[PDB]
């Protein structure tokens, strides 16, 4: 038997109070009415996702597996990689990180305090000298916001002090490898705008376009030991400082394939033999390990000139058609490979033939166009559990704010633009909090953003277009009415009689606020301005951008 995890009988405890009901709140009302469907998970479901998570893993590796890992090392070997000092490291932990066990929290490491600094020192030092001894880990229900119900997500991470040793050894390898080894196949690199023209050359590039999205089941419970070893393998490729390669060493075989699970309470809940969901690596190493396997399956199944997308345990394939019963076959032969890889799956693929019915990171591929007349594509998602979160997040103040990173991830869309944008800047209007900086997450790390500097993001991320798309497709326009209509989300018109007082508010008050209510709803007027590139747009540093952070969330960046 070879067990994702093993358990003691003790519980996986919460760190505080847990909310399950959505607060009845004015403002909150004002977005969504029907707040009986809208709950948090929380530990009380955790038995439930340990049941889900904990199976026994089958892995046979063959000459494809084997031939694309050579490649994936030789391409590693072309990568370079510096350690980062305890300053750096300090400087990419969130304010609201867990508190270290050893005395201190946060804001000591990102205040750089002498007890965090030398704790973290102490920490490195050990990770030198021994490579062998298992780094404990704690195990938490996580606390998320869902429309109706689901378990809890479980996430399992290490103390602070290792938390900002990781930084040190992985930081630029995390954000640099991938990049090399995976190519225009590294989903995590590309803006949300990029990342559409990326997809729509690829498919318009095909004779015969067939896609298909792969939905591993549990992707990091079948993680096993030797995945995490080989991962270790290609990190090991690149050129790095000796310290760096010893603590690489003693991270992988301490923490990253396994050790044990502790609860808030400070009891032994069990032992974990697969990825741990909440270390530095698990994004990349899940990229890495989904790429390396589906590569594989690709050539196993014969696939005709696949292109392929990935982003952690998400993918995408998109191929030459060789027909619907030959496709069919094929996609069952990269199932039964994946599956002998060790990454079974959870929903069978079914090979797809229009792009905009595929379905990837909870999103997918519309169309519309712009005040040009140009046609454009975006990418675009049921806004049912964007919306259920943002009531939740307007009845309640959240560390981390997901209605900020939606807007700016999907600011072309419909409902972002009419519903979220006139939301939120009425609330900070009327709060007088348009400057305050607020944290947000981006492909799952986390970003300190100014509301006001939204139109400069949204026009790099999404270009121009992000500010005038118009005829939605029906289905778009289906799906978001029929979203509003299950949640008790006042109709479309309302925001627009909502979104004309902002603007108007916005504008009265210069600077950037009058740019954000010129661009940001310009869809709200009759009498629409003339929207023009902002040129201060291209000032934005966004050099350190889409380093991935699933899934636990402790990177940071200060939009400078
Ligand atoms: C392998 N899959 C992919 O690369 C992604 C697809 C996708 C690809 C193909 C397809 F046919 C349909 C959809 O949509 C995405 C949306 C996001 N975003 C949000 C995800 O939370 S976003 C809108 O910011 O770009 C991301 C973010 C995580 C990097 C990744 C993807």
């Amino acid at each position: 038997h070879h067990m994702s995890y093993t358990w003691t009988g003790a519980l996986i405890t919460p760190c505080a109070a847990e909310e399950t009901k959505l607060p009845i709140n004015a403002l909150s009302n004002s977005l969504l009415r029907h707040h009986n469907l809208v709950y948090a998970t929380t530990s009380r479901s955790a038995s439930l996702r340990q049941k889900k998570v904990t199976f026994d893993r089958l892995q046979v590796l063959d000459d494809h597996y084997r031939d694309v890992l050579k490649e994936m090392k030789a391409k590693a070997s072309t990568v370079k990689a510096k350690l980062l000092s305890v300053e750096e490291a300090c400087k990419l932990t969130p304010p609201h990180s867990a508190r270290s066990k050893f005395g201190y929290g946060a804001k000591d490491v990102r205040n750089l305090s002498s007890k965090a600094v030398n704790h973290i020192r102490s920490v490195w030092k050990d990770l030198l000298e021994d490579t062998e001894t298992p780094i404990d880990t704690t195990i938490m229900a996580k606390n998320e916001v869902f429309c109706v119900r689901k378990p809890a997500r479980l996430i399992v991470f290490p103390d602070l002090g290792v938390r900002v040793c990781e930084k040190m050894a992985l930081y630029d390898v995390v954000s640099t490898l991938p990049q090399a080894v995976m190519g225009s196949s590294y989903g995590f690199q590309y803006s949300p705008g990029q990342r559409v023209e990326f997809l729509v050359n690829a498919w318009k590039a095909k004779k015969c376009p067939m896609g298909f999205a792969y939905d591993t089941r549990c992707f990091d419970s079948t993680v096993t030991e030797n995945d995490i070893r080989v991962e270790e393998s290609i990190y090991q490729c690149c050129d790095l400082a000796p310290e760096a390669r010893q603590a690489i060493r003693s991270l992988t075989e301490r923490l990253y394939i396994g050790g044990p699970l502790t609860n808030s309470k400070g009891q032994n809940c069990g032992y974990r033999r697969c990825r741990a969901s909440g270390v530095l690596t698990t994004s990349c190493g899940n990229t890495l390990t989904c790429y390396l396997k589906a590569a594989a399956a690709c050539r196993a199944a014969k696939l005709q000139d696949c292109t392929m997308l990935v982003c952690g345990d998400d993918l995408v394939v998109i191929c030459e058609s060789a027909g619907t019963q030959e496709d069919e076959a094929s996609l069952r032969a990269f199932t039964e490979a994946m599956t002998r890889y060790s990454a079974p799956p959870g929903d069978p693929p079914k090979p797809e033939y229009d792009l905009e019915l595929i379905t990837s990171c909870s999103s997918n591929v519309s169309v519309a166009h712009d005040a040009s007349g140009k046609r454009v594509y975006y990418l675009t998602r049921d806004p049912t559990t964007p919306l259920a979160r943002a009531a939740w997040e307007t009845a309640r103040h959240t560390p981390v704010n997901s209605w900020l990173g939606n807007i700016i991830m999907y600011a072309p869309t419909l409902w972002a633009r009419m519903i979220l944008m006139t939301h939120f800047f009425s609330i900070l209007l009327a709060q007088e909090q348009l400057e305050k900086a607020l944290d947000c997450q981006i492909y799952g790390a986390c970003y300190s953003i100014e509301p006001l500097d939204l139109p400069q993001i949204i026009q790099r991320l999404h270009g121009l277009s992000a500010f005038s798309l118009h005829s939605y497709s029906p289905g778009e326009i289906n799906r978001v009415a029929s979203c509003l209509r299950k949640l008790g989300v006042p109709p479309l018109r309302v925001w627009r009689h909502r979104a004309r007082s902002v603007r108007a508010r916005l504008l009265s008050q210069g600077g950037r606020a009058a740019t954000c209510g010129k661009y940001l709803f310009n869809w709200a007027v009759r009498t629409k301005l003339k929207l023009t590139p902002i040129p201060a747009a291209s000032q934005l540093d966004l050099s350190s951008w889409f380093v991935a952070g699933y899934s636990g969330g402790d990177i940071y960046h200060s939009l400078s």
